[PDB]
């Protein structure tokens, strides 16, 4: 490069990883020093342009040359945004004589962008264990039956007229005639999770457990809460939960573990005593009496039979959050004995909440995504973080969750349907996550990923819950048509991408399943061994991620987007390590010249492919690696 009236886009880089930003989670008193990479000698001037929410105006910080990289290929220019409490957004203007380029969260642009600026959110922290962890999601009825004495039997009880049905382990999940899919039980429980912690924490190596709902409720899914303050008897009692938590937290059985519970706060079940539609309690619920102590916890259009409910399901009456200081806000999060605080305080001390349909939570029967919804989650954050600043808050939302994350006042992160599950599904399987036809190329995949990362502050990106499948979509292995190699590829991407890798129980061995309820099959402990190739790969990949901070909190740089050969390569890198991931999404093998010079891997240095164990030497800026179809290499130094 030279001063030639031309900014060379391929040399440009910035993100908020360690090489480029000295304070990615600054306080009010920490200034933010930013570095912008260019090719050596490429430019004449560069400027940081930042919007300051303190004065609703743009501010200009000229950059200065700072240094070269060790290979002598690049310059770094630097400038500092001053310390203050205010949220700020920034982009770069980059000039080489008569050539100008702009650069922000969406990368380079010839014209000045008006969206996707980088974020500075003073005093906003997401928990570092969440950024650095690997999560395992368990739907508790279907994982392991550690105690047969608590099992729901066929006809143990009835709910809204229908008796319960028990199934043998391994059998089909669908309800036989006279029964209901929501009242089918296999007997999985908290004792079972506890007894299989070795598998989770050592055989795989995941350090975060996320459970679907575990509180008293009549269904197998337990989103229709009857008692938030009791573990459902089928799963155990509150002492069983305490034991499970102690064993998760223990460092004597593997790494220190964390537990995230499913917080179902938009609605209760119709059998909750506050509502009590079937008269299961001597108290008078809102359905039973307009003088009920809890009458104003719900919203009636025509009392008693027409009320606000989740997706119009009469079994899920919607909670009325009212105004600040309301009794409902009290019982859910403000009170010390609230649902949220009870489990965060001793003697439970759980590590976070996954917020079910969190966008819907509101007052007056409204459907959220509004001022009141956001106010509620701001209060919720204060409540949660006041008890435990390292308790995680992850909201369920299927789109761009910017409105609940990018002011640093609400969630730490969200369920990454839009930025992970969907684009991974369409790239690898040619299906959307509901198993309908929707395919994207590699260039499209890369673009989709970048634009969705740019929706979020960096700490939030790093804390996103990144799952291949979950309890509300079709299984990845069904979308893949049973091709185990498509799972291998998906796992390698998952374990080296930005955000918390989250394994939906059984995805690590290739479990199949269509729509709900078929995405909740029981777990096979024989198929759950290193003899299954996907399980062995998962263990290896978790070990790799845990070895390299660059994979969890490093920069992300696209290296190759090859639509001909279906090769995607990207780098993860920080001050210590440089890692080039090379993915082959074709059905045939390809030999790839990986441009590791882009990560400043020096000529003559070596990398190891952590997938196979083979070593390679860097020559003329390149590493040449052969990659099987639907597979990948993780070239680390
Ligand atoms: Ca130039
Ligand atoms: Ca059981
Ligand atoms: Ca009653």
């Amino acid at each position: 490069a030279a001063n030639d009236n031309n900014v060379e886009w391929n040399g440009l880089f910035h993100d908020q990883g360690p090489l480029f930003d000295n304070a990615p989670e600054p306080t009010s008193t920490q200034s933010v020093t930013l570095k912008l990479r260019t090719f050596k000698g490429d430019i004449t001037s560069a400027n940081i342009k930042y919007w300051d929410t303190a004065d609703n105006a743009f501010h200009w910080v000229p950059m200065v040359w700072d240094s070269n990289d060790p290979t002598g290929t690049f310059d770094y220019w630097k400038g500092t945004i001053p310390a203050s409490p205010s949220i700020k957004y920034y982009r770069f203007q980059i000039n080489d004589g008569t050539s100008t380029a702009w650069y922000n969260g969406n990368g380079p642009s010839s014209t000045e962008p008006n969206a996707d600026d980088f974020y500075i959110i003073p005093n906003f922290k997401t928990p570092d264990w969440l950024k650095n962890g690997v999560m395992y999601q368990i739907f508790p009825d279907r994982f392991y039956n550690g105690d047969s004495s608590n099992d729901v039997q066929t006809g143990s009880y009835t709910y809204n007229g229908t008796p319960t049905e028990k199934k043998a382990w391994g059998s089909s999940v669908y309800a036989d005639p006279g029964y209901d899919n929501s009242l089918v039980f296999f007997g999985g429980d908290l004792a079972g999770i506890d007894q299989k912690l070795g598998y989770i924490k050592k055989t795989l190596g995941a350090n975060i457990l996320y459970l679907n709902p575990i509180f008293k409720a009549p269904t197998n899914h337990k989103y229709d809460t009857q008692d938030y303050m009791a573990v459902d008897p089928a799963f155990g009692d509150n002492s069983t939960l305490q034991t499970l938590i102690n064993d998760i937290h223990s460092t004597a059985n593997g790494p220190k573990g964390y537990l995230i519970l499913d917080g179902v706060f938009n609605h209760t079940g119709d059998s909750h005593p506050w509502f009590d539609k079937y008269n299961n309690f001597s108290s008078q619920g809102a359905y039973e009496s307009q003088s009920s102590p809890w009458y104003n916890y719900y919203t009636f259009y025509t009392w008693p039979d027409s009320y606000a409910s989740f997706l119009g399901f009469n079994s899920l009456p919607k909670l009325n959050y009212g105004n600040s200081g309301s009794a409902v806000r009290g019982v859910i999060y403000n009170n010390s004995n609230s649902v949220a605080k009870t489990y965060l305080n001793p003697p439970y001390s759980v590590d976070g909440w996954r917020l079910d349909v969190a966008n819907e939570v509101d007052a007056n029967g409204n459907n959220g995504s509004d001022v009141t919804n956001h106010q509620i989650w701001s209060e919720f954050r204060n409540a949660v973080k006041g008890v435990n600043s390292n308790a995680a808050i992850i909201g369920e939302y299927w789109g761009n969750a910017n409105p609940w994350t990018a002011q640093g006042n609400q969630w730490d992160a969200a369920t990454n349907f839009d930025g992970f599950t969907q684009p991974v599904s369409e790239w690898i399987t040619g299906k959307d996550y509901q198993n309908n036809s929707a395919s994207i190329s590699t260039t499209q995949f890369d673009s989709w990923l970048r634009g969705t990362r740019a929706n979020y502050p960096t700490n939030v990106q790093q804390s996103m819950m990144n799952f291949l499948s979950n309890h509300d979509i079709t299984r990845f292995a069904t979308r893949s048509g049973g091709d185990l190699w498509k799972t291998y590829l998906a796992l390698i991407f998952q374990m080296t991408y930005v955000g918390t890798p989250t394994i939906y129980y059984g995805d690590e061995y290739g479990m199949q399943g269509g729509a709900d309820p078929d995405n909740r099959r029981s777990f096979d402990w024989s198929q759950a061994t290193p003899s299954n190739s996907a399980v062995a790969l998962t263990q290896k990949l978790i070990t790799i991620r845990n070895q390299y901070p660059a994979l969890r909190t490093g920069s992300f740089m696209t290296l190759i987007t090859d639509d001909t050969n279906k090769i995607y390569s990207y780098g993860r890198f920080d001050n210590v390590n440089r890692i080039a991931v090379v993915l082959n999404n074709d059905s045939v093998s390809h030999t790839v010249n990986v441009p590791v010079w882009q990560l400043s891997m020096p000529n003559g240095s070596t990398v190891t492919d952590k997938i196979t164990g083979h070593s390679y030497t860097v020559q003329n800026g390149m590493v040449t690696v052969a990659v099987d179809g639907h597979y990948g290499a993780v070239l680390a130094q």
